[PDB]
């Protein structure tokens, strides 16, 4: 290690095309991350391969976590958890930029 972190902020409001996907987010919103962990900012020129890098960041820390916890994900909950923590993702790289 080690990954950077971003501040917990606010899940953000994001509205799913699929609509039960929408309705699941609203439903077990706590599941998701409330933050993200990257590689510094000043190492990517590019939003894309940043946010990309994040995400899979993001995503394997929260999964392992929940994973020795005994609790699980859906593949639902997997969907939803990538797009939010892209879009926190997004707002890390823009703010920290
Ligand atoms: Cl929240
Ligand atoms: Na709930």
């Amino acid at each position: 290690g080690g990954y950077m972190l971003g501040s917990a902020m606010s899940r953000p409001l994001i509205h799913f095309g699929n609509d039960y996907e929408d309705r699941y987010y609203r439903e077990n919103m706590y599941r998701y991350p409330n933050q993200v962990y990257y590689r510094p900012v000043d190492q990517y020129s590019n939003q894309n391969n940043f946010v990309h890098d994040c995400v899979n960041i993001t995503v394997k820390q929260h999964t392992v976590t929940t994973t020795t916890k005994g609790e699980n994900f859906t593949e639902t909950d997997i969907k939803i958890m990538e797009r939010v923590v892209e879009q926190m993702c997004i707002t890390q790289y823009q703010q920290e930029s």
